[PDB]
């Protein structure tokens, strides 16, 4: 799995091991915490 599954802007520049990507911006957008994903740890 790649592009953000978010944003989508287009690439995931961070595929998270748990098929969660997130690019470059929204990850600095984001605190990010236990190396997890926003969309599980809700
Ligand atoms: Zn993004
Ligand atoms: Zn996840």
């Amino acid at each position: 799995e790649e592009e953000c599954c978010i944003c989508m802007d287009g690439r995931a520049d961070l595929i998270l091991p748990c098929a969660h990507s997130f690019c470059q911006k929204c990850i600095d957008k984001w605190s990010d915490r236990h190396r997890n994903c926003p969309i599980c740890r809700l």
